[PDB]
């Protein structure tokens, strides 16, 4: 008597990272997701989400070992847009009717993000990884426009509780893998316009903007036949602009 709502969506976006050598920065990305909003007190609810995203990576070779070559200064040390990523989220929600035309919902919960990227170097094919446990808060408004039409501006903010960057370098004779804590945060903003058509079913669409940042890691070193070497995982800043299309059951 205040229904379960299930939304499946797809986004098409332009995503870019933080490159320091006049490179092409933009990548096409796509994400698919499902959200379940399940009421339990009918002011209060649970929100669950799962998602899967991809961007194409194009093979670009690099001349380095362990992944830091013959001379120290700066040249790898891979970060940027992930090739594949999955996200999961579970949280609680609270919804208030502001007027007969307007609903206000806020929520908070726990999220998990895991992504992978493949790197091909002369000697190796390495895989980088970013795995993050995070806290997320979200807020949105649902305003009725008439005839079943609605607009739904939304926002969310997240911050890492424990986010780690990994690179399977022990495979490229450092004999040791890289696993460094790299906490950050992110935010998202958008607005959907939709049409609630003939009971329980809605179609909606709208633009969105997202930003994700990971802080530079603490210092660490590795073992090279030609030495110890100092490494930092670089501050990483991702920006996404896109179009989301969703179906709400
Ligand atoms: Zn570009
Ligand atoms: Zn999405
Ligand atoms: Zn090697």
């Amino acid at each position: 008597q205040t229904a379960n709502e299930f939304t499946v969506h797809t986004d098409l976006s332009s995503i870019s990272s933080t490159r320091a050598f006049l490179k092409e920065k933009h990548k096409a990305a796509k994400h698919i997701g499902v959200r379940a909003d399940i009421p339990f007190d009918a002011n209060q609810g649970i929100r669950l989400e799962a998602g899967f995203g991809r961007s194409k990576k194009n093979i670009i070779n690099l001349e380095t070992d362990e992944n830091k070559l013959g001379k120290t200064k700066n040249v790898k040390l891979p970060t940027g847009v992930p090739e594949n990523r999955i996200d999961l989220y579970t949280g609680y929600t609270y919804t208030q009717t502001l007027s007969d035309s307007l609903n206000f919902r806020v929520g908070a919960g726990l999220g998990f993000e895991s992504s992978k990227d493949s790197i091909k170097t002369t000697k190796h094919t390495l895989h980088s990884s970013r795995q993050s446990w995070l806290a997320k808060v979200h807020a949105d408004l649902l305003s009725q426009l008439g005839n079943g039409w609605y607009i739904n501006p939304w926002s969310e903010v997240k911050f890492d509780l424990n986010s780690r960057y990994k690179l399977n370098t022990g495979v490229t004779n450092l004999k040791k893998d890289i696993n460094q804590k790299t906490n950050g945060w992110g935010f998202g903003l958008g607005a959907n316009i939709g049409k609630k058509l003939g009971e329980s079913a809605s179609i909606e669409a709208g633009p969105f903007y997202k930003q994700r940042t990971y802080k530079e890691s603490g210092e660490f070193s590795v073992t090279t036949k030609s030495g110890d070497v100092s490494l930092t995982i670089p501050k990483t800043s991702i920006r996404e602009y896109g179009l989301r299309v969703g179906i709400k059951f």
